[PDB]
C-alpha cells in the first residue's frame, strides 16, 4: 500500500466580509486613532476609507457595537445602528 500525503483547500459557502464603521467623527472621535484602536483590538488591518468612515478587514459585526461603546461611552444605544448587508 503506497505512502503519500496530500494537502488541498476546499471552498466553503461562507463569505469573507469586511466591517465598515461610519459616524465616529460626528461624536468628535478622531478617525485616525479610531482606526488604530480597531486595528489593534481586532488584530486586523484597517484604513480610513471615506471622510467619516473606517473599514476593518474582517467580520466583527457581533462585537463591534459593544467594543465601540466600551471604548467611547458617548455612543449611546440609540445612535449606533447595525444595518446588515
Ligand atoms: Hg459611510
Ligand atoms: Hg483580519
Amino acid at each position: 500500500v503506497p505512502q503519500k500525503v496530500t494537502i488541498a483547500k476546499i471552498p466553503r459557502a461562507k463569505k469573507k466580509y469586511v466591517t465598515r464603521v461610519c459616524g465616529l467623527a460626528t461624536f468628535e472621535i478622531d478617525l485616525k486613532e479610531a482606526q488604530r484602536f480597531f486595528a489593534q483590538k481586532f488584530s486586523c488591518g484597517a484604513s480610513v476609507t471615506g471622510e467619516d468612515e473606517i473599514i476593518i478587514q474582517g467580520d466583527f459585526t457581533d462585537d463591534i457595537i459593544d467594543v465601540i461603546q466600551e471604548k467611547w461611552p458617548e455612543v449611546d444605544d440609540d445612535s449606533i445602528e447595525d444595518l446588515g448587508e
